[PDB]
């Protein structure tokens, strides 16, 4: 695996020990061979788990999720996917790693797709080796891969709203269930229904995942309601998955706005990862997977792949060369390489709108490319009428940095800024000049 110009897809089935058994073997070998190595975790939670698997090996943890005193001498770095791409974007020197290891390498967030693109391009250039660890590489068509123990698969109608009758099987179960919903809002409704029926429910989503995931260890629970973020290496001591088989797809319409389309079917890779939360313990056969729809290749035209191009157009590789997306996932977007390359000052604005601004990549790009500076929030208020953001069926309002109450009506409307209460709260703070 370790030879220059090699990219290896380590596609052992879910729970086959890629992270806890194989990875430390790869790391030991890398250190013996004096290969400057990076290890890329999808989440802080995974980073912390990796620390436990690698304990006693000389690894620099470039994350506050791990409390360790480094020697200074480590030639192996560990950071999150997002942190890697973030450092590439910024005017900070990122070592040209000889070996690049991506765990949970199916992650479809823009920064992860961009990271794969950059790393695979380095490998194709002859510069580096890489190892992508995932049970579900890009374009997999198998939603039902092998497991540590047999799984009972059943196609069944799964509720997506509060119910009073007709789904007794949901609540009659005495074990622990992980339930994949397509959005925070939808999970909130199902969670409230389960709570009303006497169940203990934890909810997980991107923004809450570190904090809330700990509750799954510290408290007793009957249900975990989660979005697709729990596809990325989240482990639960569960005996059932309920899978709506549904997700939201950000879609750019007319180059002009972003909508959250669907809910619509998940990919085969996502379904397999959802399912792969269970069947993990060879001493507990008969874990259940209840699934409420089919799969489809809904990554096609999904905005994350275009956003990944926006990231990659703005990462230095060599002169004017631009990294390509990783070949198996490169046709998911119709983009011209370099179309999104920004001049130095607009690039810095772009970066800052993502990093400090916490805006979606697409939105950050619209603002930066328009020649707007990071602190200039006039664009949050001067959109067309149909860009009015609504909060409880009334237009959302903030007090501007000038102290004037105005309706939130962004010049570029990206649905992700108001997909749930928390998101809209954050966008309100942004529009007000509060970060
Ligand atoms: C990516 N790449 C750039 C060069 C070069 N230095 O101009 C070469 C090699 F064939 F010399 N590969």
């Amino acid at each position: 695996m370790l030879k220059k110009k090699q990219l290896t897809v380590l596609d052992l089935h879910p729970g086959a020990g890629k992270t806890r058994r194989v990875l430390p073997e790869i790391v030991r070998e890398a250190i013996k061979k004096r290969l400057r190595t990076v290890i890329l975790a999808p989440t802080r939670v995974v980073a912390a788990e990796m620390e436990e698997a690698l304990r006693g090996l000389p690894v620099r943890y470039m994350t506050t999720a791990v409390n360790v005193t480094h020697s200074g001498t480590e030639i192996v770095d560990l950071m999150c996917h997002a942190t890697f791409t973030s450092r590439l974007l910024q005017p900070i020197r990122v070592p040209n790693y000889n070996l690049n290891i991506m765990d949970e390498a199916h992650f479809t967030d823009p920064s992860s797709i961009a990271a794969r693109g950059y790393i695979s391009t380095r490998v194709e250039m002859g510069e580096a080796a890489a190892i992508f660890m995932t049970a579900t590489p890009p374009g997999t068509r198998d939603a039902f891969p092998d497991s540590n123990s047999p799984i009972m698969d059943t196609e069944v109608e799964v509720p997506e709203r509060a119910w009073s009758s007709g789904f007794d099987w949901v609540t009659d179960h005495s074990g622990k269930t992980v339930w994949f919903v397509p959005s925070v809002r939808n999970g909130n409704e199902i969670a409230a229904c389960l709570t009303k029926a006497g169940k203990r429910v934890i909810q997980l989503s991107r923004k809450t995942f570190e904090t809330e995931f700990q509750k799954t260890k510290n408290q007793e629970w009957d249900f975990v309601i989660t979005t697709d973020i729990s596809e990325m290496g989240a482990n639960f001591k569960a005996d059932r998955v309920i899978d709506s088989r549904r997700c939201l797809k950000p879609v750019i319409l007319d180059g002009e706005r972003v909508i959250l389309a669907g809910p619509m079917p998940v990919t085969h890779a996502s379904a397999a990862q959802r399912r792969g939360r269970i069947g993990r313990n060879p001493n507990k056969p008969g874990d259940e997977y209840m699934y409420g729809g089919g799969c489809a290749e809904t990554d096609e035209g999904h905005a994350h792949w275009l956003e990944a191009r926006m990231l990659l157009d703005n990462i230095y590789l060599q002169d004017g060369l631009i990294a390509s997306l990783y070949r198996p996932e490169a046709d998911k977007v119709a983009a011209i390489e370099g179309e999104f390359k920004l001049r130095t000052e607009q690039r810095k604005t772009f970066v800052e709108l993502m990093k400090r601004g916490d805006l979606p990549v697409w939105l950050a790009y619209q603002v930066a490319s328009a020649g707007i500076t990071y602190t200039d929030r006039r664009w949050c208020f001067d959109g067309t009428t149909n860009n009015t953001i609504m909060e409880d069926s009334v237009p959302a309002e903030v007090w501007t940095k000038y102290g004037e109450k105005r309706v939130l009506k962004p010049r570029w409307m990206d649905a992700r800024v108001c997909s749930d209460h928390a998101a809209l709260k954050s966008f309100k703070e942004f529009a007000a000049g509060k970060r």
